[PDB]
């Protein structure tokens, strides 16, 4: 157990929107970490692990065969049948070479999680496109086609003889992909903390909001925290850390933990509306550390301010790298707006949490 992992391939830069040279989610979003990890001296001191395509049977453990089927005839599709098909989901392009790419990604994640689960390394990032947060068991979604970290937690479990996977998700979106797969899981426990605005901010789901604890066996174990205030700030996420998600990591005792580690709460982000400094993932990093012996995994989700995203990266990377914590630029407090989101989430999971009450 010792090495940061990264991985990074060439083929996460060759999709894109044919139609919209200006689409955000683009090449330039990895290829801009890759640079900054670079000039910051990161990138060398990570050990490079290779990506792989990942398989149908893993495919197979969170998506329908039908889906699978259906996107693995997107290779070969015109461009006219890729825009037809794309129409039929929710913020979502198609191009040739999308399915390949996305099972890059998808095994990017499942590499790193054989080097931590065998001690290989202590952790691991990979800096892959497409993300998969949004990703759904039988349609794409958010610019996400295979639920990348899903997959890697049922990979963890099968594989790895995991019984516990916890899966953080940082970006501003809820990952509803995620909740909607594990929904009726006690063994993957999913938390979000997202913009929701009463719903009125996307992906506009009633089931976005904390009153969405899971299903069945699977109550208590997703955990939904939603802003309904713009510019919440590092000592917002701290406290939602501190008062909600690690005392629950903690009751719960993960194996692995899964970071969907987008940046676009990130101040710069074109469309977040947060103001949470790079430093902040730092610590958040930090923090998630202390759990499952510190096998945890960051797969890159959203963030589409290209240098905001590149320094959120880097920060979390110096974390995973063990370096000393930054200096936090901005106050340690919470907001009111922040406090009343995260005593409503604790009111919601009270019952199923020891640690809560
Ligand atoms: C899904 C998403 C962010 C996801 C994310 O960050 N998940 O983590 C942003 C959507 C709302 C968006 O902004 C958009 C932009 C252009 C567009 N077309 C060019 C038609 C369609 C949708
Ligand atoms: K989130
Ligand atoms: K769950
Ligand atoms: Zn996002």
């Amino acid at each position: 157990a010792t090495g940061t992992g990264l991985v990074y391939v060439d083929a996460f830069t060759r999709f894109h929107c044919l139609w919209d040279a200006s689409h955000p989610e683009c090449p330039a979003r990895v290829s801009t970490v890759m640079e900054m990890l670079e000039t910051e001296g990161l990138l060398g001191r990570c050990v490079q692990v290779e990506a792989r395509a990942v398989t149908e049977d893993e495919l197979l453990l969170v998506h329908t065969k039908e889906y699978v089927e259906l996107m693995k005839s997107t290779q070969n599709m015109t461009e006219e049948e890729l825009k037809t098909l794309a129409e039929k989901y929710d913020s979502v392009y198609l191009h040739p070479g999308f399915f390949s790419s996305a099972c890059l990604s998808v095994g990017s994640v499942l590499q790193l999680v054989d080097k931590v689960m065998t001690s290989q390394l202590r952790n691991g990032f990979s800096i892959n496109r497409p993300p998969g947060h949004h990703a759904q068991a039988d349609k794409m979604n958010g610019f996400c086609m295979f639920n990348n970290l899903a997959i890697a937690a049922r990979y963890a479990q099968k594989r790895h003889r995991v019984q516990r996977v916890l899966i953080v998700d940082w970006d501003v979106h809820h990952g509803q992909g995620i909740q909607y797969i594990f929904e009726e899981d006690p063994s993957v426990l999913y938390f979000s903390v997202h913009r929701y605005e009463d719903g009125s901010f996307w992906p506009h789901l009633k089931e976005s909001d904390s009153s969405s604890v899971g299903s069945g066996a699977g109550q208590g174990y997703n955990i939904n925290l939603p802003w309904n205030k713009v510019g919440m700030e590092s000592g917002d996420y701290i406290t939602a850390f501190q008062q909600l998600l690690l005392p629950v990591a903690y009751e719960f005792q993960p194996q692995l933990v899964l970071v969907a580690a987008g940046f676009d709460a990130v101040i710069g982000d074109p469309k977040g509306g947060m103001q949470v400094s790079p430093e902040c993932f730092s610590i958040l990093t930090h923090m998630l550390k202390g759990v499952a012996q510190g096998r945890l995994v960051l797969a890159l989700e959203g963030g589409f301010n290209l240098q905001s995203t590149a320094e959120g990266v880097c920060a979390s990377m110096r974390s995973l790298l063990g370096d000393p914590c930054p200096h936090l630029p901005s106050s340690g407090a919470p907001c009111e707006s922040a406090l009343k989101s995260i005593s409503k989430t604790i009111s919601d999971l009270y019952p199923f949490w020891k640690s809560l009450q």
